[PDB]
């Protein structure tokens, strides 16, 4: 029975709300476990780089070096919730601040998990501070390379 | 086809950018044309406003009132060129200056010329300052509601 | 004059008035756009005030360029608009100025922003007929084109 | 050796050019010790607050609740060394990434530590986790209020 909320508000995000897809394995899993199955999933990473560019380049950066908002590639954070699959839904699902709107009606539950996937696929941070990694990917992890924008 | 320019700098867009798929037969129309064939189709303004909410509404608004980048329902435009299908598609395919990014890598060819007919659909803008639509179509145009959101 | 909102077209509400500030409402007009002082103030007043989102050379950032003759409220080309959108504020990040600001220190911003202005003559509304006839374009800045 | 360090990129910051302005007292006990003189001062902290509203409100809100950047007045950090009055200098001199541009050029060093003491003086978080704050302080500490807008 897991709780999903606001990255700002502290508000419960009903997840029921917004635009519906297929409900497929990784949403069923995920709303269970909190974790994206999409992580190690080739194919899935591919189709989530194509729903970034579209949903989320403008702001983010093409590399995820941050523009308007910040770098998602980096071991930085705004939210520190953002390190885990969970936080990282529920900042996109339910929005933050100023321009980082909710983007429930904008995408499929299954289209964010795509996305997920990818910003983690994209990281080139540390594999002590990511949380979504197990003991077993962080000791065969290699960061992926640094976008040049992010100095 | 006819030579499409940069909002910004004034060079030729490369216009074959991409593998998503082949052209549709709007898009090939509107390479030879410059007339969008969607502005007219009611499935493809609904297809239009799910495309612009996804990957316009962050900085122009649920309602294209304007955010960050300006509204884009009214009759005054930064680039006047805007106010045909030429000219918004050289817009939204090469980009503007600041945030206003380029698309051709966020969106097909097909999808930008869906979201143009959403957004000349919500127009609230006079009739005679709507260079894209047709003699016939502006004796019966009548101007959407002005949102109240702007 | 009554002064206007940029966005929502309301009234703005407007003591110890400078010169320039009493001349500006009364006729639209800012004193300070010819004052080289003025335009030396007003460049340290917008690096605190407005640098951060407009560029320390007014290429745009976060905003748009404010040197060039392209606008997103045309009624900014006139000193009189460019006053209302600074002291009212308009869309998104773009606050209202009027709590953080005197009128005389907008005014002092205003003459440095027209200042530094590197498009057309034709598109500067502020400038009279004889000031254009006489135009010297600032440079374009590098991180602009 | 008091070496001051760009948040970013770890290089030795360049404090002989930017917005002049005095050398007063403040600035050269900073530029030795790390301690910020106006921290006690409630004149400076008066003064602090206008020149944030004016400088930092806009990315910022008017309460440092975050709005295009983040809360400053919370006890997370997305860099942890901004919870010391030496690490918060580095990072509005010499900026951070995407929109967080250098202040050098907008502000003097003195304006700084107006900012700085205001900034300080509206925090809301613990105590514990205070760094620029004497441990009398931090036994007498009582936080600021958490501003509505915040959430
Ligand atoms: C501009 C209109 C944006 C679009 C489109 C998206 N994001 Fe965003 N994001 C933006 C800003 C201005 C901020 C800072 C907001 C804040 O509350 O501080 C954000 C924040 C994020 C975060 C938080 C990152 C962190 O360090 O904690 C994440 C994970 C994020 N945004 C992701 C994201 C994705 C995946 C998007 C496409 C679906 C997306 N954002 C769109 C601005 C904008
Ligand atoms: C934030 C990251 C933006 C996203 C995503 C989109 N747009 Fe945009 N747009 C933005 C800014 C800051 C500006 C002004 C740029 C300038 O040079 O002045 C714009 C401008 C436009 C215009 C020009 C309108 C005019 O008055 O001439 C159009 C037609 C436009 N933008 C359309 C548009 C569409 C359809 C988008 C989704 C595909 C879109 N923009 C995304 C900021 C941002
Ligand atoms: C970031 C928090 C900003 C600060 C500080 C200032 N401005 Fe701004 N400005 C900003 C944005 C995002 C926009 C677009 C908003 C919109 O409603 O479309 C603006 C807009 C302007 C304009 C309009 C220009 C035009 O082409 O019509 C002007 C004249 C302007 N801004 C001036 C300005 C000045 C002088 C500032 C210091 C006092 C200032 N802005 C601060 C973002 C930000
Ligand atoms: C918009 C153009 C901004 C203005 C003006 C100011 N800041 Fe800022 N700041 C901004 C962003 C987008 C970010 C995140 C940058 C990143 O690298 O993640 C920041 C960050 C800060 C921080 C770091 C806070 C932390 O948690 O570590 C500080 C201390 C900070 N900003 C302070 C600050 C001050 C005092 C300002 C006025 C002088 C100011 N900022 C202006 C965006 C913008
Ligand atoms: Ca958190
Ligand atoms: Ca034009
Ligand atoms: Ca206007
Ligand atoms: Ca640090
Ligand atoms: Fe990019
Ligand atoms: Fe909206
Ligand atoms: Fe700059
Ligand atoms: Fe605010
Ligand atoms: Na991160
Ligand atoms: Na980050
Ligand atoms: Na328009
Ligand atoms: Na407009
Ligand atoms: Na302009
Ligand atoms: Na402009
Ligand atoms: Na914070
Ligand atoms: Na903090």
């Amino acid at each position: 029975q897991l709780v999903f909320r606001n990255t700002v508000t502290g508000d419960v995000l009903d997840l029921s709300f917004g635009k519906k897809g297929e409900k497929t394995e990784a949403v069923e899993h995920f709303l269970n476990t909190g974790e994206n199955l999409y992580n190690t999933d080739d194919e899935a990473i591919k189709a989530g780089e194509s729903l970034f560019m579209t949903a989320c380049s403008g702001c983010h950066g093409h590399h995820a070096e941050g523009k308007l908002g910040p770098a998602l590639g980096d071991d930085y954070y705004t939210y520190p919730k953002n390190a885990n699959d969970k936080g990282l839904f529920e900042t996109i699902y339910g929005g933050a601040r100023s321009m980082m709107g909710p983007q429930y009606n904008n995408l499929t539950k299954d289209e964010i998990l795509h996305i997920m996937a990818w910003v983690r696929s994209v990281y080139w941070g540390s594999a002590d501070k990511a949380d979504w990694l197990t003991e077993e990917q962080k000791a065969n992890f290699k960061p992926a390379e640094v976008p040049e924008d992010f100095k």
